[PDB]
């Protein structure tokens, strides 16, 4: 029975290696990674791989691994797929822990923009969770700890993390993680999966996919929002993505809205993430 070596980047940056039978469905490898992680609330999470165009794709747990990674290496990352709108409602602390690790990477990467003060407050919760109570013996007038807190570090930011870390004395790891989550969940780009597209006029937009629905970022003044209940049908054809908006009260007909994606694969990828968010956040 021929088995393939899988390599999985974990949220703490370490690399987990295992083997699955070469005809294995994605779920088999996902089960192995979740059991390694002692994670029971698996529904929020998934594995990503890079396609032949070097684009991040969700590994479909229901499909053969080989028919998705195709000609590519069996290298994956473990990631948050569905960001819970209210992480306080998750049943386990370890679930909230993995969600915190993902968000820290969202922040450092710049995918989750964040004000100076929120960067410092999130960092201060991370430090409290991992070091415990502020100790000055690990803090002088020039201290720059190993934690990555931001896409661009400054001494001012490092200073503010420590000022706030002093205020958290006696905070337990589960407690600091929950505070981290109560601030992060409020950020305007929390859990937003962004896709480059063009509107029906050719103007470059971003389509955001999140729990509350589909977001259309035209400019800073022009931001359309479509709540999931208002979307009856999501489709793609060629490089085009369409959503069928529900008829408003007393309106005779549905309206269709169309976008141009970079290529056919980008159109299919956005279609599949929309259906999955629509399904997930309809049931949650
Ligand atoms: Cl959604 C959302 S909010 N910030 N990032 C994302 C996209 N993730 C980030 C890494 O894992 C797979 C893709």
């Amino acid at each position: 029975p021929k088995s393939m070596q899988c390599k999985v980047i974990l949220l703490d940056g370490s690399e987990y290696t295992c083997d699955v039978e070469k005809r294995s469905r994605g779920q088999v490898l996902f089960d192995k990674v979740c059991e390694h992680l002692n994670l029971l609330e698996k529904d929020y999470f998934g594995l990503t791989y890079r396609d032949a165009e070097n684009q991040k794709n969700w590994l479909d747990p229901a499909k053969e691994i080989k028919k998705q990674v195709r000609s590519g290496a069996w290298h994956f990352s473990f990631n948050v797929k569905f960001y819970p709108p209210d992480p306080a409602q998750l049943s386990e602390d370890i679930t909230r822990y993995y969600l915190c690790l993902q968000l820290r990477d969202d922040i450092v990467s710049g995918r989750l923009p964040c004000s100076f003060v929120t960067l410092a407050l999130l960092g201060s919760y991370t430090v409290q969770s991992e070091l415990g109570d502020y100790d000055p013996d690990e803090c002088g007038s020039d201290y720059i700890s190993e934690f990555r807190f931001a896409p661009n570090h400054t001494k001012e930011l490092e200073d503010k993390v420590i000022e706030l870390h002093k205020s958290h004395r006696g905070m337990t790891p589960a407690e600091a993680e929950m505070h981290f989550l109560e601030n992060a969940k409020k950020l305007s780009m929390y859990g937003v999966d962004l896709h480059h597209a063009k509107d029906s006029e050719g103007v470059e937009i971003m389509l955001g996919v999140c729990a509350s629905g589909l977001l259309i970022y035209r400019d800073r003044l022009r931001i359309n929002r479509f709540a999931w209940p208002k979307v009856l049908k999501i489709s793609y054809k060629r490089n085009n993505f369409y959503i069928k908006i529900r008829p408003g009260e007393f309106e005779q007909f549905e309206s269709t809205i169309g976008f141009k994606l970079p290529n056919h694969r980008a159109a299919k990828r956005l279609w599949k993430v929309c259906v999955e968010h629509h399904t997930f956040f309809r049931l949650l």
